[PDB]
């Protein structure tokens, strides 16, 4: 169980924005995730397995511990935060640190649509991880180079896939390019 902390997953922008706007308000804009944004789990084995199109973002439920509030998707909903293009850090926090097999992190194709529903199609590998089944805190920040191609309102995913379960957590991004 964890989340990634920088930059800031929408998983953890909904925790952040339940202390600013409250508890009702803040379900209201992203669900039951708010509460424990650690919990965005579903099957491993992501792009050619894993949650379907149109549940990468809640990773279908959190298979049971979230409902399906971060599967809304349009060009305004969710904050977005600047990121430059390159070189850049993605550092998770662990509630619960797994034996961890690998990492693996995408963004967007340039020509996504932002007011349809996440499918897997919209999305090419940027990065990849390899871990040796030690615990996920061994290395807990990824350097990963971000396209130079791409502008403007763009999702980077990041995914973690536990070493001795079947499952993975799915973290989506919200980001602006620059
Ligand atoms: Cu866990």
């Amino acid at each position: 169980h964890g989340y990634i902390k920088e930059p800031v997953s929408r998983a953890y922008m909904g925790a952040l924005e339940k202390q600013t706007m409250g508890w009702t308000a803040a379900a209201q804009k992203y669900g039951s995730v708010i509460d424990n944004p650690q919990s965005v789990e579903g099957p491993k084995g992501f792009p050619a397995a894993g949650p379907p199109d149109g549940r990468i973002a809640s990773a279908n439920g959190g298979s049971g511990q979230i409902d399906f509030g971060l599967d809304k998707q349009t060009a305004d909903h969710w904050v977005k935060q600047n990121i430059r293009g390159g070189f850049n850090t993605f550092t998770w926090h662990y509630t619960a640190p797994h034996a961890t097999s690998k990492w693996h992190y995408y963004i967007t194709k340039k020509n996504w649509n932002p007011n349809k529903p996440l499918s897997r199609d919209e999305f090419e590998l940027i990065g990849t991880v390899n871990h040796d089944g030690s615990k996920a805190d061994t290395n807990l920040t990824h350097k990963i180079f971000v396209p130079t191609d791409r502008s403007g309102y763009h999702i980077i995913l990041g995914v973690w896939d536990v070493a001795d379960t079947s499952n993975a957590f799915y973290n989506v991004i919200d980001v602006n390019l620059t």
